[PDB]
């Protein structure tokens, strides 16, 4: 059962895209993929596949997807909204607005600022997902539950993707505004930017065209259940929107949109506040990726229960690209579509780092167990290559949800000292870094933004 | 030309599929789902599409908003707490809700649980607002009922009372110590093995569901908002399919597991008095006599563009199910139910005989009639009285816009002070003029709701 090509705005221009994507989906098993490209006054949209495997409908440019972690930028934009009005400062401590907030470390609980949450420099355990109902008290109970959150590293030491840090970021918006986050996000960002179809609950998306998530196991893909994230995770990644609205979001952040943030504040979100992971830079919620001289990708990735998305934009060039898939393997599509649009519309040259292996005597020093909070990473020496074998521990989306189907193993190839990238689909493209301790021993293995402790 | 999706028995339902395929193109309903249970044989029939913007074939497993049918589920939970010796229908409400209050002080102290389940409260029945998506939504609504005025004193004039089930549902919450949606699972839903019986959009979204359709001037369109307030879940927030309503039907026929005693279900199906339009009122059940010993026991359902109907005949292992996703599906709810009764049991449907009234006599019933959710105008046209409904809004939410008014319908008499509409989509709805002791018209009961004569 091959994939469908539902809608293509320009057929001749996106012809290479149509064939490049229509191929991958057959490979990975992605049920549906929505693409949107922006270049000056022109907008290029393309829809592939079906919304659901059980309930198929053609994926279009207006199809509603769960953009996932892209919502963090909306939370940051809403916070910078409050910074411009003189109500919040990024250097202010969190306890200035939530005096009851606390994590396991008391010294960190009193020194963490708003800037720490938006730059993932808190240091506590990030991937922490519980459910506290569907009422407006869900987010306030999430933050109070963070009192047991242990410290992985002290703050401002080793960069770590922090989902839990945005519970506080959204809760700060709740307190300073005095309204629920979903209403406040709608008040400061959605309504002024004319984001018509941008929702947080399933009771607003049912009557339209939406996508469901898919997990792929041995015998193929299947619908991912449950479809909805906990309400307390909405400031983290609970937004549901389409390509046509992500275009409006891109125009604003490119300086070509309305002024809910002055240009000065918008460029501050896109100024590197420090290093992130895998050669990326950390803005204010924004990820910055150097490419070709002045050309650098600003954006963020997304991923819920079976819905993997990506959003990027080039400042001063009026360029943007959105890719929204409904499979746990759509990240491979997210990368190739983003790369082609930059190489096709901006004519840039991409930094393809040289892939190499090492003598197996050295590779044996990297193999072993690597323990995370959401999954395990398993490196074993097979042939002249190191192979990554991931194993989800369970706990997503709910604390009782089952372990998701593990992806097929992939070979690891070095492109720099202590830096690797996966060479086989569907993990192909994900970079990793071995952070070593003061004695020279492996202290962490950062992969996908998360830190894994060497167990051996 | 409407696609036929599923038929369990094409031969036995040969005449059925033809009647529905024609009735859908006439009224404009996008999809219906039919389920017939007779003995050990079950007959299902899938029809049409789940949506006009996003069609999908409707099957027996397609999730429909059964609407006010949920009231029967709420009464089943309370009747389960009846058997456990936890609650009593004759007990006042304040025994379980000591803070409960309506505008009338005496009624607040005398209303019982039986009053809630039999629509005999007397306060304003149609009262809807929103208090969030949390487990506190039902508590804030019952507390907001402290201002609901009295239309009539209790046990005087029967009237449909949605509000009473806010309290009847809240009584389940306090007695069990769980949310109302959870308490229903623990009491009836899970004991009867009905997985696909949900209340929230976030649980139905991953499956096949039907969206509501409203019929306006430019034709039918997808009804927004799809969602009902969480506090209205004890009123009519249940979402399920035909496959699950069979087990629910089988249970009340006795051919299911006994979470309720046999005499309890019989006491639920026993008429506790007269309701509206010749129907009888049991414990949440609506009883309509048709022929001899055969009686239709069931309930209607109505949400934002989804009309449903569920009836069963005790003593015959018989039950019918018709779920439509458009506001004009009521004629198909009656037609399929009417056909199924005398096709599988062989009875004779009570088709009322109509007689005409001179215009000098009809003019005594004409005038303006004011209601809560809609307005009624009775107009003399030729040798007939014409009903004109004018909704004012407030459904599903207190700020929702008024729905398109249904086409007017002529009114024909079948008994003194008793009418029945003759034109679609109102064809079949009977009305009643209740006369005060002084002989003047006190109320016009239409659609189970009361209307005051205009001043």
């Amino acid at each position: 059962g091959m994939v469908t090509v539902n809608e293509v705005s320009d057929e001749a221009r996106l012809r290479a895209l149509v064939d490049r994507v229509t191929g991958l989906m057959t490979e990975l098993g992605v049920p549906g993929v929505a693409v949107g490209i922006l270049h000056g006054d022109r907008e290029y949209t393309a829809g592939f596949g079906v919304t659901s495997l059980e309930n198929p409908l053609p994926v279009t440019a207006g199809t509603l997807f769960q953009v996932g972690s892209i919502t963090k930028t909306f939370t940051g934009t809403a916070l910078m909204r409050l910074v411009e009005a003189g109500r919040i400062r990024l250097e202010d401590p969190v306890r200035k607005y939530l005096p009851d907030f606390r994590v396991k470390d008391a010294s960190v609980s009193a020194a963490v600022t708003v800037r720490h949450l938006l730059t993932h420099t808190g240091g506590w355990v990030g991937d922490y997902f519980e459910d506290f109902g569907l009422g407006d008290d869900a987010l306030a109970r999430m933050v109070a539950a963070m009192a047991d959150l242990p410290q992985i590293t002290p703050p401002d030491t080793v960069w770590a993707y922090n989902n839990a840090g945005f519970y506080v970021a959204g809760r700060i918006v709740e307190v300073v505004t005095g309204k629920p986050y979903e209403s406040a996000l709608r008040e400061l960002v959605l309504d002024p930017l004319d984001l018509e179809h941008a929702y947080f609950f399933a009771h607003d998306v049912i009557s339209y065209r939406f996508a469901v998530g898919h997990l792929t196991g041995e015998a193929g893909p299947f619908v991912a259940r449950p479809w909805a994230l906990p309400r307390c995770a909405n400031p983290v990644g609970g937004l549901i929107t389409s390509v046509r609205e992500l275009f409006k979001y891109a125009r604003f952040h490119l300086g070509s949109g309305p002024n809910i943030l002055s240009a000065e504040a918008r460029r501050l979100m896109q100024t590197p506040a420090g290093a992130a992971d895998a050669g990326r830079l950390m803005g204010i919620t924004w990820f910055i990726q150097p490419v070709d001289g002045d050309i650098r990708l600003v954006g963020h990735g997304g991923g819920t229960n079976g819905q993997i998305t990506l959003f990027n934009f080039v400042p001063g060039r009026n360029f943007a690209v959105c890719v929204l898939t409904n499979s746990d393997r759509g990240g491979a599509i997210n990368a190739e579509v983003t790369r082609w649009a930059v190489e096709s519309f901006l004519g840039a040259a991409w930094p393809e780092p040289e892939i190499y292996s090492l003598p197996p005597e050295r590779l044996a020093t990297w193999a072993g167990r690597y323990e995370g909070v959401l999954s395990d990473i398993e490196l074993v020496l097979e042939g002249d290559w190191l192979v990554l074998k991931q194993t989800p521990k369970g706990g997503f989306p709910r604390k009782d949800s089952p372990p998701r189907p593990a992806p097929p193993p992939s070979r690891l190839g070095f492109y720099a000292p202590d830096r690797v990238v996966a060479l086989d689909l569907p993990l192909k493209g994900s970079r990793g870094e071995f952070l070593r301790g003061p004695d020279g021993s492996i202290a962490w293995f950062r992969f996908g933004g998360r830190l894994f402790r060497p167990g051996q």
